């Protein structure tokens, strides 16, 4: 009854390190173990499929495509914050990164159930998340990084 | 009906900018717009006493001491997570600053309502926070840099 999640490197295909996802009286917190990642602030959300493989858009290659979109079961359509509602309810706070390239920050999800998470893929991408659709689209998480099936 | 709360950096004396707080229904959320601080995750506390004057130890000039301790309204005399209710209920998730030295990562605190707030002080540390007493105290967050008295 412990169940970590293990975190891939889509673009080299290794092991980056695992995230712990625990429930609590306020949501679930996320206290990642991972290293090799690009340092500063990283979009971090909850996606739609269970699946960490590739997909294809218009002719090109999208790493960790095969995950669908952001955790959305109240049909938001929205990117919004960790406490609003009327968005994502896989929308996570940023993961940090440290100079050394490693990630050890925990973060909350108020709004989330352990429950619930379980078939669902977590990712990380490259950009970071200001919680917004502009001026970028998805908080301007940009590609995808790592990520990870919820078992 | 909305109340900014005005930064200032304790070694300089000079403005670093503003924190808005806000209720929701999952908490407090801090919104940071500040400037000048050192990259990398700083310790971010609500503190006991709305001063943030020195303070005085052992001969030694403490920037900030007049704040006192973090706020621990349930007196558990323990540091920890911004989800753990057995801690200071002013523990609040670390402040992300960017290479360029700005601050603007919304962070939240779910066990904190705004009405509590009012007349402490809001505290900045040089060193980050891991959330325990171990292996520094005070989640290692050290030196004050930066407070503010939520009005
Ligand atoms: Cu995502
Ligand atoms: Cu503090
Ligand atoms: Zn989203
Ligand atoms: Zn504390």
């Amino acid at each position: 009854q412990d169940l970590t999640v293990k975190m891939t490197d889509l673009q080299t295909g290794k092991p980056v390190g695992t995230i712990e996802l625990s429930q609590n009286k306020y949501g679930v917190a996320f206290i990642p173990e991972l290293a090799d990642l690009t340092p500063g602030m990283h979009g971090f959300h909850i996606h739609q499929n269970g699946s960490c493989a590739s997909s294809e858009k218009d002719g090109k290659v999208v790493l960790g495509g095969a995950a669908g979109g952001h955790y959305d079961p109240e049909h938001t359509n929205k990117h919004g914050f960790p406490w609003t509602d009327d968005n994502h309810k896989g929308d996570l706070p940023a993961l940090f990164v440290s100079a050394n390239g490693l990630a050890t920050n925990p973060v909350l999800a108020p709004r989330l159930t352990l429950k619930e998470l379980k078939g669902h893929a977590i990712m990380i991408h490259a950009g970071g998340d200001n919680h917004s659709d502009m001026p970028k689209a998805l908080g301007g998480g940009g590609a995808r990084v790592a990520c990870g099936v919820i078992q």
